[PDB]
């Protein structure tokens, strides 16, 4: 039974964008690049303040008595081995996002410097990206992951975000407004969040193509068309297979750069980027548009605030995944797992790519070149022996990522587009994929030169509504837990 | 029971110094500016070290099992309500200075910079101000007020500074060599503290009168015209019982303070004041230790004088109010829990202050940034109003800022003038009106007395003297830190 | 009993290194300098990373439930009682360098500045030295001293060091390709280190004996002979515990010239440096823990090579003797009580030591009276106290100090190396221990010839290069210390009770939601 009460109000907005954006582009590119400014100016304090509130909240919940509570029936144990569990989180924190920013993120920070500091600064270059890909995001994925796991396993509600809000709102199934609105926002967010990955991943393919068979905007459509097409072919079975073919390619690329690049230096950056990240954490936690001397405003809009929005928009999906994979875990074991494990991949993957990118800058090999993030990865690879064949596998890996990232995404979307049915309808899954690949393709076309700007801009806008929901999820979750049987028994 | 035995040495010493101030003169203006510089040069290390140990100690103790143990028989609903339990604490410890320094403190640090930092650093500016007004001070308040509220409302010992040390002292020798000298220092430092913070506070009101009185602050006419309205503003708030006086007075003060802050928040630079919430907190945590460890040995041995004007002076300043502030914080929490009490005198005056400073100092800095500075000549008393007048409805709001200056002083005087009578009556919670009104009119006398040297000066002088006289107290809070653990331990 | 499959191949390599130094040099000198220049370069990242991990590990372990697990059978009271307990730990712990470094290292960082900072940074100066001399080096010790203490006393195996790896590789089958090689490295690393510390220790005594004029040579060979004779005796006067006299005497003396430079020198400038040092330390903690050769801007390669990475790789080489020696003394003390007697206390005295000595050295530097004498660490100690009322008179006890401060690291060391030669026993046994002592001195003054200073300076470099695998040992010792610790009866009994309570409570719960759910069907 497809809950149309949600499917359509979320299809109105998804279509409206792929309507007043693709053809009627002027009003789109304009409205977007000003609406993004509206929220970053008056709501940046929100993304920032609550962004670190999540990391605290979630840590104190782990350390709380709630930690011993078991996501499932009383004294229930896990469905999988711990190491099997961990390896599903290692692969959980991997994909387009790390491909695209792995090289340019720390690079840009080193080359252009950071508000509150100066250029050519490794420590700050590294600890800043650590900031963007470690504790902060996964706290959000933990908040949403936990809320879902708890409501669907421990209390046996529907696997919908709306359900996690029962303690506060419900008010029955919280139906009508709110319950529907929460899940409606959950859908929208998931779409644009993944549309932001499918998008820039598609324009990292294009840039990669300029390293073999060889800017024509048409190609981007050509790219998306084939990938979104393979998405439909492989949505009839699969994800479990390619998500395993991803970890070989990715490991091949990383292990490659690690050996064939400045091995010792990359290694140096492990303790470095972790030691810096802990030293600067709160300084970074304290950067708003008021620093540095009312100057760090613009930067924050293009990094810290963007990411924050993107992480929050991707929490309905990633939250589902973790919950769906952590049944039987204690709340404490869950939190610590979701925080510490995924961040291991980030830390390493950035030290591998962004690490050698920094070393090339210092040694005059600079792979910057016109400063187009999209074509920086291949810039890196090419500077390494055998990096001409690696630059291709890098594309084939982005290709496979695109698909799987859209399989898993749409599954979760179908799941919440019909009363939280785990049994995903193979049609309502595909219907959400090509719909996501639409706005992914829309943000690319509507911008051209900028592209990446609007691709980051609108997601910042599609996410801001859902920020307040995650914020409320903190309240909906302390109530559930303090009303738990075990906690009332202790 | 008019204790007695200790009032003699007090009254005569508070009298001897006030004669040294109006009589000999100069030789007393010599002491203040040299004695203070003496303690700050030598005991400086002991203020900033045990200053950060005071903070980690109450945190550890509140997070410990002892946090759960109530401060009563076991079942005893708190005498006063919640939002007033708080109001009373904040509005009793905090003086008038929060009114001005909320603007000056941040603005100054921004303009000039602080040791080991370049100027115009917004983060460092908010951080250092918080470091001075948030966690640290309210720790050297909690530690005293807790030791007391426990020594009495849980053990039973008379509400006296000597009883809290019983677990260390001869357990009854708290009425001899030390016991006496402690209750004496506690009243001498409580009389002086209230003395100058009264008359000298009346001067702040003088300059504050810039949109109303408009000079020349009729030399002494309006200064005495303020000391009168002020002295005859409390003394009744105290003797009329906390019920309508202290309690209701402190709740009004908070509502107006709240009201004023909300004004400059909405009409002022909102999204900026809003950004300085994470900015201030984040920078605070980020800078906490490097400033917890800023000593006169940095930078390269230069911050000594800056510390002498700020950090250290404050630690001595607050240590100088603990006697009568911790005494009032205990009496307002009959059946409060140690854990809640602590995170009720720490984790809320800190919140309040952080919001306060971010709103006022944040605005002062947003103006300074857009070239529309409100520094003007650099006087504290006028910066606040200069800040207000710059906003629509500023002149109007100026008058309720004036009301706030009075209330912010009086709520501290009336509340602290009750404790003057209690520690002069063997430690009676309830005190005779004729004694708590005598100690309020015997300080207004010495405060109004030092208005003979033209004005100010001697008031600021004896202030500094009170600090060097209340310096022994730093060692009290260290030891009180010991006679609270080796007392909470011998519980049940 | 004696282990002639460990003690034998130990001597065959401690002698092949002799020939390397004396009968060759160059190939010795150059290699000894080209080797650590590779472990610093290639394994530096790991020294740095795990050095900080160590600190956290035994800190959580301490505050953990494993915390109150007595070191030895449940009852059992301390064998020495405190005071002298931590007193001798600091004795086997910090050599003669705490003297000629506790004063010159704060000054050198202040005067030359530290990577990522300007010079004359009093904060960073006190900050960085603590980083090298407090929490990070004593973690390396407590971990080793814990694995071993728990292993021998609580469980009940040999004092031998590979008795801590039975948890990972066999109840005793950990004997062959590994285990005995761990013992063989330990016995080697101890012989070398106790030898160099004797040669370079000696070369210093004289270079510092110019306090209260003649150079060195020969009249310095007589100095090593009063030490190599005083640390071997020891042996008796215990029995085997003459260490108490000396070790527990480094308080009255060291506290004496400490309280001297404290009251005579700039008392307030030191006092101020107490919060200044702690505060700054905590503040720069993770910054320093993050500092590698890729920061700053790819520049701090050499400074770390000369300072931090060399320090870490140095404490890891020393870890065996201290870890082993820290095993006893601690018998009958909580995992917690032991972790705080190896961390907080030594870290607390080192702070005050650096504040007073290294502190005034920074103060004189500020007022113009620089103590920096051509950059010689030897004189700088004496050159400083010479500038104080009682300069020569204290320079004497400072000289008696650097003398006793050495033999405490040799008398205990010998005790240990002798223990790891006789199947890990705890009794004196005069010789063997004394046999390891004289044989230690052999290289001390044999290396000294044909090579000059480079002899002991390159040997003590090689000692490290052949002790770097120990890094990995202290890494794995974490996995053993916890895999072992978690099989403790008191603990197994603890969690087993928790498991039962989880089941039982669930039983009560699940039988109530039945009663009241049908009891609530009675209210149809
Ligand atoms: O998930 C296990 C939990 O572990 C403890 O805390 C959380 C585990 C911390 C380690 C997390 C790491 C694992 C993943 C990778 C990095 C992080 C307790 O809260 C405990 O109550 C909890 O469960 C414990 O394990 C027993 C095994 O069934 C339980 O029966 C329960 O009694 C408890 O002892
Ligand atoms: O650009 C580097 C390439 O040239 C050589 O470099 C060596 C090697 O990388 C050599 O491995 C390196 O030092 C070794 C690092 C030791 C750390 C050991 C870890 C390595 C892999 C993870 C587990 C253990 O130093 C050199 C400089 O990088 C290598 O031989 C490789 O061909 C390749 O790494
Ligand atoms: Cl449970
Ligand atoms: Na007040
Ligand atoms: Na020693």
């Amino acid at each position: 039974s497809l809950n149309w009460s949600v499917i359509v109000p979320a299809l109105v907005i998804v279509l409206a964008t792929v309507v007043w954006g693709i053809g009627f582009k002027d009003s789109f590119t304009n409205f977007a690049s000003s609406a993004l400014s509206a929220v970053v100016d008056n709501l940046g304090w929100a993304f920032i303040l609550f962004g670190t509130v999540f990391v605290f909240f979630i840590v104190v919940i782990a350390a709380s008595k709630f930690g011993t509570i078991r996501l499932g029936r009383i004294d229930e144990a896990p469905e999988f081995r711990t190491v099997s569990w961990i390896s599903m989180m290692f692969a959980a924190g991997m994909g387009i996002d790390l491909m695209f920013y792995g090289t340019t993120e720390p690079l840009t920070f080193y080359r252009n410097g950071v508000p509150g500091h100066d250029e050519h600064n490794v420590g700050v270059a590294m600890s800043t990206t650590m900031f963007h890909w470690t504790l902060h995001p996964w706290a959000i994925y933990a908040i949403v992951g936990l809320a879902i796991a708890y409501s669907t396993f421990r209390v046996g509600r529907k696997q919908l975000l709306s359900s996690a809000f029962v303690p506060l709102i419900g008010e029955k199934g919280a139906e009508g407004w709110l319950g529907k609105l929460i899940d409606i926002l959950a859908i929208i967010a998931t779409v644009f969040g993944t549309a932001c990955s499918l998008g820039l991943g598609a324009l990292q393919i294009g840039a990669g193509l300029s390293a073999a068979n060889i800017p024509s905007d048409w190609t981007i459509v050509g790219i998306v068309s084939v990938l979104t097409l393979a998405f439909i072919f492989s949505a009839i079975s699969g994800i479990q297979y390619l998500s395993n073919a991803n970890m070989v390619l990715a490991a091949l690329l990383a292990i490659f750069v690690f050996v064939v690049g400045p091995t010792v230096s990359i290694l140096n950056l492990l303790p470095g980027s972790i030691g810096n990240y802990l030293s600067n954490f709160f300084q970074m936690a304290g950067r708003t548009a008021m620093s540095a001397d009312g100057t760090a405003g613009e930067w924050l809009g293009s990094w810290t605030i963007f990411y924050w929005a993107w992480w929050i928009s991707w929490s309905p999906f990633v939250g589902m995944f973790l919950a769906r994979i952590s049944r039987g875990r204690s709340i404490r074991e869950f939190i610590l797992g979701v925080l510490l494990v995924p961040a291991g991949v980030s830390t390493v993957w950035f030290s591998i790519f962004g690490g050698t990118a920094i070393v090339f800058e210092q040694n005059g090999e600079s792979i910057w070149g016109d400063g187009a993030a999209e074509e920086q990865l291949f810039g890196l690879l090419h500077a390494l022996p055998g990096g001409q064949i690696m630059g291709i596998i890098a594309m084939i890996l982005l290709g496979t990522f695109f698909i799987t990232s859209a399989d898993s995404a749409s599954t979760v979307m179908g799941t919440m587009s019909q009363h939280g049915q785990l049994e995903a309808n193979k049609w309502v899954t595909a219907a959400w994929g090509v719909a996501t690949a639409a706005i992914g393709l829309t943000l690319l076309l509507s911008g051209g030169d900028n592209a990446l700007s609007n691709l980051q801009n609108v997601t910042i806008v599609a996410a801001t509504p859902f920020l307040f929901v995650v914020i409320g999820l903190m309240f909906a979750l302390v109530k559930d837990l303090s009303n738990d049987v075990i906690y009332l028994e202790y």
